[PDB]
């Protein structure tokens, strides 16, 4: 059966050396959300002021819109736009991008 099983080994108590001070809540926003959606929402819009209201475990600052990217994704299932996996596991490691602003040919 699942769960924790484990070995008969030692671990005694964690310990990371390098970054400190970092959130990175596993999703945990969401949870914030819903927590407080279910709590209160006395409001024309409880899912702004919602935010405003657990703002800290993210970002302490204004973004309703990305509050509904988020909302938006998690109220629904269904979505085969995003695709692979591999930025979460232990190394933390930047990459290049793409962004169009001057292309001509002529």
């Amino acid at each position: 059966g699942p769960g924790s099983l484990s070995n008969f080994a030692n671990v005694g108590v964690g310990t990371s050396s390098g970054k400190q001070k970092r959130y990175k809540f596993s999703a945990s926003e969401d949870e914030a959300i819903i927590k407080g959606l279910a709590r209160f929402t006395k409001g024309q819009q409880r899912f702004q002021q919602i935010y405003y209201a657990y703002r800290s475990v993210w970002h302490p600052a204004r973004t309703v819109s990305q509050l509904y990217d988020h909302w938006r994704g998690t109220l629904r299932y269904k979505v085969i736009q995003q695709q692979g996996y591999r930025g979460k596991n232990s190394v933390a490691a930047r990459s290049p991008e793409k962004a169009s602003n001057m292309e001509n040919n002529e």
